[PDB]
């Protein structure tokens, strides 16, 4: 009898699952189907099944279906009472397919540690979809260090990507050799987000600010993990105070660290400290000191001490002097640098002992600069409108002192009005300002001085009494006026 054999769906993918058949169909000598006939089919090349036998069905055929895992040529082969059968069958390899395929990095984020990895997996797949395991892989990253390639002899590739750089990395993959453009993945190397107390830093732009509510110290935070890497896109961070309580602007997250700026209207210290929740670098703390602002405290003039929004003094004369006083004692007034704006008419030592030499003409201003905080200071401004002298030491009449003090057009016996009210006060008068000008020089004595009421009617003054009083024109000393 005879044996012929038909061959359908070959060159299937070497892929295990798809089947290529082979039908045999036995006849007799003439050319009739014989059913009911035993066969014996074979594979080789490790194709499965290996060995089936089987009856032949009404059309005398008995066929088998195979696949095979190994590409090339597979030869099945059939057997019935003696005769003999063979054909050859193909199976081909898979061809990797990059839109089939796919590559994965996980985790996305993974801490600049040179430990922590990321494992990056490529699924190797064919045109047909089928798995390829045995290829030559290789994975390649803009930074970094690609671990070892494992592959996993079921179509996936795995090795794992540390780093102990900051940065992005963009993995790719190349099989032989060559570039597979299955989709780049991108893993993000960054900072432990725990700091590390020893290399983090904290700064304070000034220890010393004046308690104003304006002069601001800047505090920059700089966290550094135990890696030496500077830590951004930080939360949960604040700064904590303890001592005075004090004003901490919102916080700014900068490239290289973050700052703050603080003021406080509270005199005292305070330690400002980094908190990255849960975590207080106390080891970080800096201290920031808010002093008193300077400010002046009153007038000092031959025993007497005069409120400064008087506008003393009204009255000046060669000699007068005054001490302006800083800070309820003038024992702080070599904390400051003294000037005066109009010298040497008004001049002013390093204590702030203001003494007028010379006439004045317009507003003149003492100030005080703090010598710690020289961006401060403080100013008394004043604006004399009278500047006294003497028309003679001898006792003369009232008509002679008239005469002796108008030596100019704005010169005058100082009017009573502005000589004394009978007490001592800055209220604008000679007397009431400076008290007794034997207190300034010896160029006035104790005495009666002449004053002036009107033009005709003069009257006459007691130096050390400040007293005034009216009647016996007798002799007296010239007192003499100049209106500036």
């Amino acid at each position: 009898l005879t044996l012929t054999a038909a061959v359908i769906g070959d060159g299937a993918p070497a892929n295990g699952k798809t089947a290529i058949t082979v039908e045999f169909t036995v006849a007799d000598f003439e050319g009739k189907p014989l059913a009911g006939q035993e066969v014996v089919i074979t594979t080789n090349n490790g194709a499965l099944p290996n060995k089936i036998t089987e009856k032949t069905d009404a059309n005398g055929v008995a066929r088998i279906a195979l696949t095979n895992t190994t590409d090339g040529v597979t030869v099945v082969t059939a057997e019935v009472e003696g005769q003999r059968q063979s054909v050859d069958t193909h199976f081909v390899k898979g061809t990797i397919a990059a839109d089939k395929s796919t590559l994965a990095a996980v985790p996305t984020s993974i801490i600049a540690d040179g430990l922590m990895a990321s494992t990056i997996t490529l699924e190797l797949k064919d045109t047909y979809g089928d798995p390829q395991a045995g290829a030559n892989v290789a994975f390649d990253t803009t930074l970094g260090n690609m671990g070892v390639i494992t592959d996993h002899n079921d179509g996936t590739y795995s090795a794992p990507l540390t780093s102990t750089t900051l940065g992005v990395a963009t993995v790719t993959v190349k099989v032989d050799g060559a570039a597979f453009s299955v989709p780049s993945v991108t893993v993000n190397f960054t900072a432990d987000p725990i700091p590390d107390a020893g290399r983090s830093s904290f700064t304070v732009s000034t220890p010393d600010i004046l308690a104003d509510g304006t002069m601001s110290s800047t505090l920059s935070f700089v966290p550094v993990d135990k890696n030496g890497h500077f830590i951004s896109g930080m939360q949960g961070l604040s700064f904590t105070q303890n001592g005075v309580p004090v004003s901490i602007s919102p916080i700014t997250e900068q490239p290289d660290s973050y700052t703050a700026t603080v003021v406080g209207n509270s005199v005292g210290d305070v330690t400002i400290t980094p908190q990255v929740d849960t975590l207080i670098l106390s080891t970080l703390q800096k201290k920031i000191s808010l002093f008193p602002v300077p400010t002046l405290t009153g007038i000092l003039v031959n025993g007497q001490n005069f409120a400064t929004d008087k506008g003393f003094p009204k009255t000046i004369f060669k000699n007068a002097t005054f001490q302006l006083q800083m800070d309820n004692d003038v024992a702080n007034n070599t904390q400051y640098e003294w000037s005066s704006s109009f010298t040497p008419n008004v001049s002013v030592n390093d204590q702030g002992q203001v003494t007028i030499t010379y006439q004045t003409y317009s507003e003149v201003a003492v100030t005080a600069k703090s010598k710690k905080f020289p961006s401060y200071s403080v100013s008394y401004r004043f604006y004399p409108n009278r500047w006294i002298y003497d028309g003679g030491r001898s006792l003369v009449s009232s008509l002679e002192a008239s005469r002796q003090c108008q030596g100019s057009d704005m010169s005058a016996v100082l009017e009573s009005s502005r000589a004394t009210n009978g007490t001592r006060a800055p209220d604008g008068t000679l007397w009431g300002e400076w008290g007794s000008l034997t207190a300034y020089s010896s160029d006035w004595q104790s005495g009666e001085y002449w004053v002036k009421k009107t033009s005709t009617d003069f009257e006459t003054m007691n130096m050390d009494t400040g007293a005034l009083q009216p009647g016996p024109a007798y002799l007296a000393f010239p007192l003499c006026a100049l209106s500036i």
